[PDB]
């Protein structure tokens, strides 16, 4: 499986896969 998190900045081990809107705020959708 793959796991993704909405983050303001992806970790170095994660791939930035599009935008996630959190509480109205633009975040990255960070997957690994
Ligand atoms: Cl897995
Ligand atoms: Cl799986």
């Amino acid at each position: 499986a793959f796991t993704c998190h909405c983050r303001r900045s992806c970790y170095s081990t994660e791939y930035s896969y599009g935008t996630c809107t959190v509480m109205g705020i633009n975040h990255r959708f960070c997957c690994l």
